[PDB]
């Protein structure tokens, strides 16, 4: 009702809350933010069935406590237009007013009981994050996902959590490849000693845009709320049985290689200016990259030297796609990786020699 | 035939072609550069009826005259994940070979003599360019020009020359709004007292990225050629009989008001935030600024002090397109402007206080 501010509170503010509405339509409660001041916080939020934010900033100055609505859009271009000193905003009936020094505006307010309730979970698990790992996991496995899967389970990353030995696994699969981390030494606190949720990857981005550590994660098995000091976002799960990847994952390896990281990188990105998948060669101390279905007459070629010798008898051949050992390797903290093989046909294996460690298993190309 | 080159040469040379090529059907020649070896340079050129560019390079060696053809975008692809080290090009009957230490390409030629014939003309026009004054003005005066304008002749930019007194007219328009400068002491070689070129919109980016000072600029009247120590490029010129701009622009002006460039940059940017129009409000030593075709219940505005008052007997009221304002203060190098006006339903001009100087003159919003 009224209340001035910081210019660049609000504006950050403003600028996280962005993904939560539904823009495009300014004459629906979708496209608005909630208000709320009560003691010396405006609370904003901006939710719906699925997914939702509720965020908070100081009042400066507070007068007059109560609720409202503003276009969340257009609320956030006026403030990034505005200089650094302070905002006041005031309700005048069903409109906001918005002042700065000689600049004034005037925007509509809806009824803010249209707003949807923003939602409170009994928790059945609970972790308090208090370093990067957990997002660091997110990152690294988020671009094997693809949010438009058309099956449901699969459009989500899994967190897969074991009470009794105190681990965290997280995996994200197209079906194609499969990566995944298990986290050490989590304190988990749950009704169960095994439990699994599944969030879709809308989510998974949005969690990367407002959280790194210090954070805690709940869930009820049907919404999970992750919370901060300034934030607290949810998101519904999905519903399915997500892949059991133990299972899918292989026994043993046949061999297993260490190799230089930046070089296959380079190796890899030069062959795929004219393709999509590689035929590699591993030799003693070699490794062939070729490009595989390229156009014919149109060849891509690359090798590097290997100083410490592979433990081949001749030479190991391997069809790959491109992208995916790349962003594969991507996901890689060291300098160099391990790739694990059985037969040319079946799936390998790429994890760092010897922050999460995050591991990719991968479908092969044939000939 | 073969030879070899710096890479980075390489690189920057066929950047500069990708916007000479129709990429998407790889399988036609629209699509290849052509390639010359004699003497100690690589000559690369990709054009058809419209537009073309030729550039060169020094080859580092020579070993093997002669011509071919090659995907520009392939093979700017390939060369961009190489190393600094010099390339070695060399062909292999209808295939082209690139190499670079451990990593070698194979693309398809095409016949050389599908390729079109790169034009010359005999000048009725010509100039030296020795200064940045000529691309400072297609740079101030693009964004008034419509590319896909459905009129032909302003759909280009004019350069009217008039060798009797040294000077050079450049213009464009899209009907709402009017940008012109005069070049003065422009030594200009022409065949006729008077001539005017107009260049299309397309051409007019491409010069921005090829040229800046220290080039000629030749034309027949059917074709424009520019030309520096690297490029020569050339494209057609449009039709028509461009508007008579001298005839547009009004004779006197009632009031001429001098004013701070930033601070109406911000206050109309600030009030586009709400509409694509404002009403301005000059009085006595202020400037106010509000939102006029902003959807209802929402308002922006705001002022500015004009310290150094004004000659206003109470208040001039001016509706203005955001836009075109704003557009025509970017065109200008000075802290201030002068905004002349006739009634506030007839075109106003704004110019410079007191590189080339370039005014728009523009239409007035009703009310
Ligand atoms: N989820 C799967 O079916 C699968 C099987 C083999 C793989 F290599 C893989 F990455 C995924
Ligand atoms: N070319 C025109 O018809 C024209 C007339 C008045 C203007 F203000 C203007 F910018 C253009």
């Amino acid at each position: 009702m009224k209340i001035s501010v910081s210019k660049n509170d609000l504006e950050n503010a403003l600028r996280y809350l962005q993904a939560f509405l539904d823009k495009k339509d300014a004459s629906s409660i979708a496209s608005h933010i909630h208000l709320e001041v009560i003691k010396e916080k405006l609370f904003l939020k901006a939710s719906d069935s699925d997914i939702g934010l509720k965020s908070y900033i100081f009042t400066q100055s507070s007068d007059k406590e109560g609720v409202g609505t503003i276009n969340g859009k257009k609320f956030l271009d006026i403030i990034s237009c505005l200089k650094d000193s302070n905002i006041i905003l005031e309700t005048k009936d069903d409109s906001l007013a918005i002042k700065q020094n000689k600049s004034s505006f005037k925007l509509p307010m809806f009824d803010a009981d249209e707003f949807p309730e923003f939602p409170v979970i009994d928790p059945k698990v609970s972790i308090e994050v208090n370093a990067p790992f957990l997002v660091d996991a997110f990152k690294k496995i988020a671009p094997v996902i693809e949010q438009t899967s058309h099956k449901r389970e699969l459009a989500g990353i899994l967190m897969q959590f074991d009470q009794k030995h105190q681990t965290l696994s997280v995996v994200g699969t197209d079906t194609k490849r499969l990566s995944y981390t298990q986290l050490e030494k989590i304190s988990i606190h749950s009704t169960e000693e095994d439990i699994s949720c599944i969030l879709p990857k809308r989510a998974l981005l949005e969690i990367l845009k407002l959280f790194y550590e210090n954070f805690s994660f709940k869930s009820d098995g049907m919404l999970a709320v992750i919370e901060n000091e300034m934030h607290t976002f949810f998101t519904k799960l999905i519903d399915g049985n997500y892949p059991d990847y133990q299972k899918i994952l292989p026994k043993e390896y046949i061999s297993s290689f260490t190799l230089g990281k930046e070089e296959f990188k380079e190796s890899i990105k030069l062959c795929s200016s004219l393709s999509s998948t590689i035929k590699l060669t591993l030799e003693k101390n070699n490794a062939l990259f070729e490009s595989l279905d390229s156009e014919h007459s149109e060849t891509a070629k690359t090798s590097v030297e290997i100083e410490k010798g592979l433990d081949i008898e001749k030479a190991f051949h391997l069809g790959v796609n491109a992208k995916f050992f790349l962003e594969a390797l991507n996901a890689l903290g060291t300098t160099q990786f391990v790739l694990r093989c059985n037969e040319p046909s079946s799936p390998f294996l790429i994890q760092e020699s010897l922050n999460a460690k995050i591991s990719t298993l991968m479908m092969p190309i044939t000939l």
